[PDB]
């Protein structure tokens, strides 16, 4: 699901930023901030994307 989830938002080149935390749960990914997405270092640019998305879980 982590997986698609992110492909299926069209940023696959996210997934490391999360599995490479040993995140791989869609469950955890809910709860994370917006500033969490930024510690994880992930592009300014998928920021809100996965962000929004993850709120619709």
């Amino acid at each position: 699901s982590l997986v698609s989830f992110l492909t299926g938002l069209g940023c696959p080149n996210c997934i490391e930023y999360f599995t490479s935390q040993g995140l791989q749960s869609i469950y955890h990914l809910q709860n994370l901030t917006i500033e969490d997405l930024g510690a994880l270092k992930i592009p300014e640019q998928y920021r809100m994307t996965i962000w929004r998305g993850l709120q619709d879980l």
